[PDB]
């Protein structure tokens, strides 16, 4: 019943456009909307991210985070692994990847969503949430060698999955961080489950 | 280490602007990034809120009730968390009842209240509380409750089950063209995950 009629540019930068977008309301009125849109998308979504299971017999699973300055939010920021899709390259390639550049560890694909919203209200960028585990008793995960590309910088945190999100509470209250809405979300499933 | 040095306007909208953000990289060297941020936000601790509303009933499963609307950024429609704008002054538990209110009908408790949290923080500034509520479905205030969506809100309630969250979002996914919320797939997947 709803339905875009025109999009205009209204700005466009390197990574980021902004346009003002023309759609029919269910009453047959016309209405406008201020949206955000990624230029580099082609692909399935814009973006993998990252759930990392890191598994090692006697030890709590965890749940491997990553902690990086984020200059849209002007401070540091907690989340699961994440980077865009490359131009012919898979989902699960895609977070394979990302999380051997952003943490050194090698995983193995667990399941992998359906593209997903970010904040759609906003923008149109999506991504596809990929549940990695990852044998942390294997030698190539023993001393995990990070690879970053060029202008990231990121420091890994491991936190039990099993309290991840007293964990997480706790980092904000002490760390002056600002946990991520997805990796805030599945720390409440985690106690809310049952 | 890292930090702002200047925020340059691009270009403003009534609801959204976009600004080259320039900061101190942690070799020292200056970069810069395009950020989105809203214009609407003032003294609230965040942009908005988003609500997970567990529906209780007795001798009925627990439900996770959900919101499905056009999204003109989109271009379709999404699955989402009950969600809104904080109004200037309002306290997120407060706007995190009242939108649950005008977008399902159901009268919420008050359970949590999360900090902060960024909503794609790669991208903007964009901030939530994730406010976990409560709904007594044996309370005859929530027996048929009706919606009062403001103007240009179209909204459809949607309930599942708690216990079976992911498999029934993948069989609404599987039946139209729509989008699920990255916040609610990931408390989907953490609910299956425990
Ligand atoms: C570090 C390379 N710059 C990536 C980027 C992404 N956006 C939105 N602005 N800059
Ligand atoms: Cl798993
Ligand atoms: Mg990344
Ligand atoms: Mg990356
Ligand atoms: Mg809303
Ligand atoms: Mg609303």
């Amino acid at each position: 019943k709803q339905y875009i009629i025109s999009e205009e540019l209204i700005s466009e930068g390197k990574w980021v456009k902004l346009e003002k977008t023309t759609y029919m309301d269910p009453t047959g009125k016309t209405r406008t909307w201020e949206s955000v849109k990624r230029t580099t998308r082609k692909q399935t979504a814009d973006g993998v991210a990252v759930i990392p299971v890191l598994q090692r017999t006697l030890h709590y699973e965890c749940i491997v985070l990553v902690k990086q300055f984020r200059p849209p939010m002007g401070g540091y920021c907690i989340e699961f692994p994440a980077g865009l899709i490359d131009d012919g390259e898979t989902p699960e390639a895609a977070a394979l990847r990302e999380l051997e550049e952003e943490t050194g560890y090698k995983g193995d694909i667990a399941e992998c969503s359906p593209a997903v919203c970010m904040d759609p209200g906003l923008s149109n960028c999506t991504i596809h949430i990929v549940t990695v585990t990852i044998n942390g008793d294997d030698a190539e995960n023993a001393r995990p060698k990070p690879k970053p590309g060029d202008g990231e910088f990121v420091e890994v945190i491991s936190l039990p999955k099993n309290d991840l999100l007293q964990r997480l509470d706790a980092l904000v209250a002490e760390e002056h961080l600002t946990v991520d809405a997805r990796v805030y979300s599945y720390a409440l499933a985690l106690k809310h489950a049952n």
